[PDB]
């Protein structure tokens, strides 16, 4: 049973977050008891500043509270890669992947021609006039027949413009072995093996 | 990350349980896209759970009345007291339907090896509840610290003219005894019961 | 995979439950790689089994003589008589040291929804074992078709006059009733046991 | 349990990678409601793979033949050797379809410290097969030793006529970057395949 409304509200608001059930909202609820009042405060105010001082980047897509994201700002950053990606998480991946420093841009979604939603309901247009020559488009869509197929859009669409497009590489992960690897990825880590010495 | 919104959300994430640094920040970019009214709904009722929820002072189970709907109803049994470790039991003895007695919250549970006797244990309150003609279930868990606080509690609630009872070990609904520990259905065996 | 005897190793494997057919593969691997003596070890061992392995005739519990090790064992309440549903069921409560009497193994439960009557499972030889002055601790499972065949069993048996337990529900060692369902709590707070006087 | 066929055949079984104490007991009792044709017919693939299968010559795949029928297939690329740590890795490149070539297993990796150098595997016999105009396919995984082994090969090869190539290091089918290694998406970017030059 749950009597006082204000643990069922919390219960519920909890709940609504990904990852986090019923059950696991209510460990949650009891344990926000257990905490002294400048957390709760503290985590109340850290949601609703970021609810204000987040918006996205109005070039690239990514996340931020100014008026250009701190990787469009920054100018040490390469001005001549874009790297395309579903999700402003993406950018944090292939940023804490130590191997990256040009620009990106966020589609904040995938395309799926079954629920009707296109390249509209994807930050694809802002996209178009960042492209320019002597610069390279990074296809970091994810490896789903939605991704796959975003990409394979993103390619045709910056095709006119002149940069060079790419596209990650469908491999077997770090630290794995072929026998657990799926079908479909061997094959393309074959049909895409690099040359590491030529005779 | 960058910006100082997201940075202390995370931070201010990462620190409730069943949560680590990636899951808070998954967590920060799905409340980003959230419209305003479900964060000021989240915020509210986190402030609102700490304003108004506190310990029953009879039971100490959680509340927001001057007493709780368990002690407040007069429909209940004031002759039985089941001491449970903690206020998520009282949720789950309650759903079962099958107790109308009463309970008491201890915050906590005896764990010697990591520094806890009953010093840290709040029984304050409880032993003045306890006098003659009434039944102590000790509802603490089975666990090597459960059996233990109950054991102190044993000890402790029997001078008053308690009568203490224990949650039965058991086999579990829908349990499969091949696929139940041996000492458990050692115990399920002899406290099995005439059912003829 | 073309050698036929690899093939067959992966689908003789592919037939025990648990073991599936990229999972047999593995297997077939594994053993490939081991010495004569340890396939040899293995293969003697099922022959083995199915050559001295059969059901207590009287109880039905797993055995290798005549009748079986508790059956044939002296020092044993040969008053009471539990049934549960596996053999691997006498394992656990053997292995439990709580329990010397005797066992009857069903060998599965009622299932309606799967045309599996009392026909089905070895009630019948368990009819003539029960007689007043008597127990059957009816220690089937806790599952709803474990609780059913048990009550089936309590209605069969109760005119002969035995007394009829069912093993006790409850919390199992080693939890909180935070991770412990509802249900459960329920009964194992109805079941509780008086631990002092009042 | 005291039967010593269940209790022998639990022991042998229970050595199998991937079956525990309580699996093990479980498969035993299955064999048990099985018919001794079953048994035979196992404990046969059993002994009989242990008697045909041995270690290709050539390329040490899994065969009964003098010579693994990849090797023997005069239909598949005589010039590629796609080098692979384990026969599985075999049966494992054999499904994606897209290969026509030869392999070469390797039967384990490096991984030196814990005493296994290249002699213990089946480097040596795999230099003769390699010339001028063929191309080595370093299939090796991407564990530590598995990209060290890859690297050894390399530097190994080099010197012979053929080219050589490595497994493509990246993300795998059916995933989002959210959800992928840091290296993994690190060695996706650098080894990113352009796909339409300027
Ligand atoms: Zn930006
Ligand atoms: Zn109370
Ligand atoms: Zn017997
Ligand atoms: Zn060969």
């Amino acid at each position: 049973m749950k009597y006082p409304p204000s643990l069922v509200s919390l219960i519920r608001e909890l709940s609504r977050l990904p990852g986090i059930g019923p059950k696991s909202a209510q460990r949650l609820a009891f344990h926000l008891f257990e905490q002294p009042r400048e957390d709760i405060e503290r985590l109340a105010s850290a949601l609703l500043e970021a609810k204000r001082d987040l918006h996205v980047c109005p070039i690239c897509f990514n996340i931020t509270d100014a008026e250009k994201c701190d990787v469009c700002a920054d100018p040490s950053r390469d001005q001549r890669t874009i790297c395309v990606v579903e999700e402003p998480g993406d950018v944090i991946a292939l940023e804490r992947s130590g191997e990256y420093r040009g620009l990106y841009h966020v589609l904040h979604g995938v395309l799926s021609p079954m629920n009707g939603v296109g390249p509209d309901k994807l930050h694809i247009k802002p996209l178009l006039p960042r492209v320019g020559q002597g610069m390279e488009v990074i296809l970091a869509t994810g490896t789903t027949v939605e991704g796959d197929a975003t990409a394979l859009y993103l390619q045709r669409l910056l095709e006119p413009l002149g940069a060079a497009i790419s596209r990650i590489a469908y491999g077997v992960p770090v630290g794995g072995s072929l026998e657990y690897t799926d079908e479909v990825t061997l094959g393309r880590a074959l049909t895409g093996r690099q040359t590491v010495s030529k005779p």
